[PDB]
């Protein structure tokens, strides 16, 4: 069962087509968000892309064409495409777009001065005590769109209209607290159908435009899960997660996008340095296991490029698939959602949606934890510096299983690439898993 999808950050429509039909589809990702497609701002950093000149698809990730062509393949290898839609603002200043269009002093193809808000500065102090200047105000010199404008809603619900009738399943709605969710609300009446929506906003308590506000017009982005998780897996006990979730504040469950970074707290966005990322190796891995094995949300697994500390740096100038070379794992395209542990973890969820409770929960009172998900599957992780050699309760049927984080069961049945795991007649595992290590398994990878 499709339960996650992946962030393929900056990359070109031919890869993602590409990267659906030879991974993707096969390894069981639900859907690719893919960075915006539409007309944008010249330049080579990554925020060009959200800087809209017009709604043409003719943007650093190709063009109509090109677009057209990876929804396509995408659909046939069973993956769907969530786009990144800009609500809320235009391109600041003047200048010229990846279509040729020129724009200037509020002024844009599809869009007059009149169809914004008056210019005024979104200041840090506004996000906790006025909710009309975060809402109406420009977020860093981007032209604030008037979203309340029946021209203005009817133009953004054409696009989003012409993305549905292309194939796109879904929608990510870039800025979301910054529009008011009434606005959004007006906006959805225009949508045709119900394709899959997550907002964007950013809400870790204390601030005047609360999350929880955007919970009837989709899902919406806990960032309180990448933060904590972070902080915990870094500082504290990973005994502490034994109810992580709805019991530490978040919001509803069906109701979130999680994920242990994105593309912008990975840069200081949105998050401070506690958010594990690629960069942290191991530590990326095991977080991604308990995000992934953990009943809680809709998981975003996160793509990226090794940006060399450079926050404004745009991706590689090598695509990842070049000439029968894949561009993975060095220092161009990091491809963590190809990573063992991650693509591990993805099988798991994908093998164990039919049991959402966390069963036989066990620690040692601090890094090392282990719990099932009923008879589907079972899983431990070993944070500690010594071995993790405890005896677990599963309630899983005895017999040997692979490691799905090491590797993988054969076509026929008969063997794993990677270590064993046997689940002995009374239903305990004797676990062996080294410092900073992991196990995971399930009912459909199984031996003989
Ligand atoms: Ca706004």
């Amino acid at each position: 069962t499709p339960t996650t999808f992946v962030h393929l950050f900056e990359w070109n429509w031919q890869d993602v087509a590409q990267e659906c039909e030879q991974y993707l589809g096969p390894k069981g990702y639900a859907a690719v968000q893919v960075s915006p497609p539409n007309e944008h701002i010249t330049g080579s950093q990554w925020w060009t892309r959200y800087q809209p000149v017009s709604y043409e698809l003719q943007s650093r990730g190709g063009n109509r064409a090109q677009f057209i062509d990876m929804v396509n393949r995408c659909s046939a290898a069973g993956v769907d495409i969530y786009v990144d839609t800009l609500i809320n603002h235009m391109a600041a200043g003047s200048g010229t777009g990846t279509a040729g269009n020129s724009f200037g002093n509020k002024s844009f193809p599809i869009y007059s001065p009149q169809d914004f808000h008056e210019s005024c500065t979104i200041n840090n102090s506004d996000y906790g005590n006025d909710r009309y200047r975060v809402q109406n105000c420009e977020l860093v010199g981007l032209a604030d769109l008037d979203t309340a404008s029946n021209y203005v809603q009817n133009t953004i619900a054409a696009y989003i209209n012409d993305l549905q009738a292309i194939g796109v399943k879904g929608f990510r709605f870039d800025a979301s607290k910054h529009v008011a969710a009434s606005d959004i609300q007006s906006l959805m009446a225009k949508v045709n159908g119900s394709p899959v929506v997550f907002q964007e906003v950013i809400d870790q308590g204390g601030e005047a435009v609360g999350a929880s506000e955007y919970l009837s017009t989709g899902l919406v982005t806990e960032f309180k899960y990448s933060t904590e998780l972070g902080n915990t897996f870094r500082n504290g006990s990973l005994a502490w997660l034994s109810n992580f979730g709805e019991g530490w504040g978040f919001m509803p469950s069906s109701s979130a996008v999680v994920f242990v970074d994105n593309h912008d707290n990975q840069r200081g966005h949105g998050g401070a340095g506690n958010v594990i990322t690629f960069e942290d190796g191991r530590l990326y891995d095991l977080a991604n296991v308990f995000m992934l094995a953990y009943p809680y949300g809709y998981p975003k697994v996160m793509s990226s490029y090794d940006f060399h500390g450079d926050t404004d740096a745009g991706g590689p100038n090598v695509p990842v698939h070049n000439n029968g070379n894949l561009e993975c794992f060095a220092s161009n395209w990091k491809c963590e959602h190809r990573w063992s542990y991650i693509a591990g973890g993805v099988d798991f969820r994908n093998n164990t949606a039919d049991n959402w409770a966390v069963t036989n929960w066990w620690d040692n009172t601090n890094n090392q934890i282990s719990f099932g998900r009923g008879s589907s599957g079972h899983m431990a992780i070993n944070k500690e510096d010594s071995t993790l050699t405890a005896t677990v309760q599963t309630d899983m049927a005895s017999g040997q299983y692979c490691n799905v984080l090491k590797g993988e069961l054969s076509a026929d049945a008969k063997s794993c690439s990677g270590e064993v795991i046997t689940v002995n007649s009374d239903g305990t595992i004797n676990l062996n898993i080294g410092a900073w290590d992991a196990m995971a398994i399930h009912k459909n990878a199984k031996l003989n």
